[PDB]
């Protein structure tokens, strides 16, 4: 029936070929798994180097050749495709999550069981999260300095983890108005080599990294108003295509001196306005640069039409086409506008802003990588303020949750009874992978670790545990501000499982040679 | 220094071999183990036909090519000549055992202490 | 999983060849480090003959066949547009200071420690 | 150099005996020595960094 060449596994033989080949990838990928996980080196027949962490990337470059294992790459491509994240994690859970499935078969327990246990399991899971969450006050002063003072600590930026973490709770807080909802794109990062990471600060109001254009400009103002055009203030030419015509040598004269008098009205009409600093979109001609000099305007020209915008939001200054529309209600106010040098370079500071809705955050550092983890640090700070601005919630982190779960679930197992019972028990089971591989990952003994934590979790309570892989020993994590998002782990299981369920649902595996 | 052919595996490539040869084998014998242990039908390639429970048996008239599975064979034998019964039970046993001791050096437990 | 043909080494193997293979490159230039360091001549099979100190024009015209050599040809190039000089003496003092850290590896010094 | 100083040493390997590097002006920049070991130790961490080597036939 079949062209001779082709090859064919059926039954048991599929299975135990399917799943060996996940097995294997899952444990080649595994090791990257979690924070502690590390990244391998794939290099190519021709010489290309890439060093990543990915799942797919490392899937998609290497070249496979069982048919088996080509089937499973799909799995890995859908994953990145549905949900993003969760693509290593979600192939080394399942291949687990299958394993411990089969022993199941093996004990005779139809499949429909298996996988209805697991659903059953991981839907009461997300409601136990919820009840186990632990609800805090979305602004709260001290909770959110030990969420960035955790972050922050453990890095070299550690020296000033107290004036940070204040720094970034309060430009935070400012930006995101209401309760709540935060767009990072109002809090920049600068950051240039230079001093030490105790001079770090938080600026109410942006650091361009401009000059003052002539420097005829005086080099302060106070009580500055600024003003933000985005047309160019150039002699206006007709669409329409026109040309003077001369008869008279009177008008050799009359012309000059219209274009002289239209220049010059410009000129005074943003003076009228009472403007002493000036962003132009465009050009800005040397002769103009003279005269805005000479009238003590601060003038910067070419700004980039995406910066002609940030600049709008940030000092809240309107922008208007046509100078005849300009009123001093579309003026915005800056405390101070100044040239200071950083590390050498002149850069434009706009600073004591009344109530800015966009800060900077100027980093310092003894180097160019210093500050980059700097950067890095405080993305995460702002990153987990955020969600515990927008969910109330926090929960415990080091496999707390997992263990709550595995507790709950034994006994809601025992209610259940029958074979079902059986199911939902693997399924309690198969969540101490996150705590084998946490100590692992961190060289702590996997065995020893999770005895002693549990242990002390059971007798010290839900916010007196954890594990902390820096001390190596249980504490309160709580206190230490060692909390992750609710979403984290929410998103983590439910996309999880419906990969799980995916594979679960196959009970036929015809493979081509 | 060796004869071109000659192959070699060595640290967690020879144990990851080894343990994993040794581990399909006593899949294969594990079904025949307790009082509820059923029978295996046997026949060479010349027509005999053997039906037994008994591991050496079953593992001395299969032709087995791989060098790590050769070297597991002296094990089932030794069982025999030293104590008789548990052939099957101790090559199980000693499989699950490897296993799970493996984990153990996977979180760093020198093997002395496992 | 991998075409045949495919060649692949890991662990302690991977790392003992890729060693080796970066302290013999740097046996061969480290004659021409320092103010007393001589120079090289390399004829091509055209008969273009190239006399030189320089580190990365010794690699970069000399034909290498070994993969875990090619990888290391890429440290001299990054060398060079990052630094420009030290090319000679980078890939030298590199192979010293790693062969003295697996000294520390083979004590079981952890090489985040190292 | 443990017992005359640091200005009274080194190696003079023109007459190939101590000297006094000071009092024969044999000197070079701080940069020089600075800039080797910076450079130098960057291009070490980056092999160190390496615990995976997968390299094709």
């Amino acid at each position: 029936v079949l062209p001779e060449n082709m090859k064919r596994y059926m039954g048991r033989d599929a299975q135990r070929m399917n799943i060996l080949a996940g097995r294997i990838i899952a444990e080649t990928v595994r090791s990257t798994l979690g924070p502690k996980g590390m990244d391998k080196m794939l290099v190519d027949d021709l010489g290309d180097v890439v060093v990543t962490n990915d799942g797919v990337t490392i899937l998609r470059e290497m070249s496979v050749e069982h048919p088996a294992a080509k089937m499973l790459i799909e799995v890995a491509k859908t994953q990145e495709k549905e949900v993003g994240d969760g693509t290593t994690t979600a192939v080394v859970v399942a291949g687990e999550l299958l394993r411990k499935a089969e022993e199941l078969l093996d004990q005779n327990v139809h499949p429909t069981i298996v996988v209805k246990g697991y659903q059953a399991a991981a839907q009461k899971a997300q409601e136990l999260l919820k009840t186990i969450a632990c609800e805090v006050g979305a602004q709260d002063k001290e909770i959110l300095t030990k969420i960035a003072m955790t972050s922050i600590t453990g890095k070299g930026a550690e020296k000033a983890k107290e004036k940070l973490a204040e720094i970034i709770v309060e430009a935070v807080s400012a930006v995101v108005d209401d309760e709540g909802k935060v767009d990072k794109d109002l809090i920049k990062i600068e950051k240039k080599s230079g001093a030490s990471i105790d001079d770090t600060e938080l600026i109410k109001g942006v650091l361009v990294d401009k000059e003052r254009v002539s420097a005829q400009m005086p080099k302060k103002v106070t009580d500055a108003k600024i003003a933000l055009l985005n047309c160019a203030i150039e002699i206006k030419e007709t669409e329409t295509d026109a040309e003077i015509r001369i008869t008279d040598p009177a008008k050799l004269m009359e012309f000059i001196e219209q274009e002289e008098k239209m220049l010059k009205d410009m000129v005074a009409e943003i003076k009228a306005s009472g403007a002493n600093v000036l962003f132009c979109q465009k050009g800005i001609d040397d002769l103009a640069q003279h005269y805005l000099a000479k009238e003590g305007i601060v003038a910067a020209r070419r700004v980039k039409k995406s910066d002609m915008e940030k600049l709008a939001k940030a000092t809240g200054a309107n922008v208007i086409t046509n100078i005849k529309d300009l009123s001093a209600q579309d003026l915005g106010d800056a405390g101070l506008v100044e040239e200071r040098k950083i590390s050498g370079d002149s850069m434009i500071f706009v600073e004591e802003c009344k109530h800015p809705k966009a800060v900077t955050m100027l980093i310092r550092g003894t180097t160019e990588h210093v500050i980059e983890e700097v950067a890095r640090a405080v993305d995460d700070a702002v990153g987990v303020v955020g969600c515990t601005i927008e969910d109330g919630r926090i929960v415990s982190g080091g496999g707390s949750t997992e263990v709550e779960l595995s507790m709950k679930l034994r006994e809601y197992a025992e209610g259940i009874s029958g074979r079902e019972q059986l199911a939902v028990r693997a399924f309690a089971d198969a969540l101490e992978v996150i705590p084998r591989t946490l100590a692992e990952n961190a060289g702590l003994d996997a065995i020893e670790i999770l005895v002693k934590v549990r242990a002390a979790h059971a007798s010290n309570g839900n916010k007196c545990a954890g594990l902390n892989v820096f001390t190596g020993a249980v504490e309160d994590m709580c206190e230490n501000g060692v909390v992750e998002p609710l979403r984290v782990k929410t998103q983590a299981i439910q996309s999880a499982a419906e990969s799980t369920e995916m594979l679960l649902r196959i009970d036929d595996v015809i493979a081509a040679e």
